[PDB]
C-alpha cells in the first residue's frame, strides 16, 4: 500500500528476477494460476513454469516495451543455453498478477 | 493536409489493404526501402515484398494493438495459405511511411 508499483514495473520486475535468476521473487509476480503458451508447449500453472525456469535459466534483453489495458509485450532478445533467438512476449495481468505469457519465435534454431 | 491520420491509422489501412487483397493501396503505405524480416527470411524493398505479398495473398485477424514512440505491434492472427498461425507483428514507422516489419512466430506448421 506504501509502494507505487504499476503494471509495467510488475512486468518488469519479473524480467530482473529471472535475469538474476531470483527464482522466488519471480515466482511471486505470476497468478497461481498463470499459463505459459510458446512455440514448443503450454504449461499450466505458476509452479510448473517456475520449475522449469529455475531449470533453463533463460536470459533476456529488452529492447522495447509496450502497454495496452491489460497487456504488456516485450520485444526482447531470449539467450537460450547458448543460443540467442528474438522473441515477442505478451503478458496479461489482473489483480496485480501476471495471469498469462505467450511467447511468439522461430524455435527451428533450437532444434540444430 | 486535409486528413487526420495517425500513425496507428496507417498501420491498420496496411492491414486493411492486405485483407481486401488491394495491394497497390497496401504499396502506397510502405517507404520504398522497406525491410521485412520474418521467421523464413528477409526482403529488401517494398517493391519486393508486394510482390510477394500479392502471390501469398494473407489474411489477417488483429487480437490487440499497441504503440509506443514509432512503433507498432500487432498480435494478429495470420491466414497463411490455410493454415491460420499466431504472430506477433513490430511496424516501425519514419516520415509517414512503415519503415520495416518483423514478424514473430513459428513456422513448423507450414512445412508439414
Amino acid at each position: 500500500m506504501k509502494t507505487q508499483i504499476t503494471t509495467r514495473d510488475l512486468v518488469l520486475e519479473f524480467i530482473h528476477a529471472l535475469n538474476t535468476e531470483n527464482f522466488p521473487a519471480a515466482k511471486k509476480r505470476l497468478n497461481e494460476n498463470f499459463t505459459f503458451n510458446g512455440p514448443m508447449g503450454h504449461r499450466e500453472g505458476s509452479e510448473r513454469y517456475m520449475n522449469d525456469m529455475e531449470k533453463m535459466k533463460f536470459k533476456y534483453v529488452v529492447h522495447k516495451m509496450f502497454e495496452e489495458g491489460n497487456d504488456v509485450c516485450l520485444i526482447y532478445d531470449i539467450n537460450m543455453n547458448g543460443k540467442t533467438i528474438a522473441a515477442s512476449g505478451l503478458y496479461h495481468l489482473e489483480k496485480g498478477e501476471i495471469t498469462s505469457l505467450h511467447v511468439y519465435f522461430d524455435p527451428r534454431p533450437l532444434f540444430e
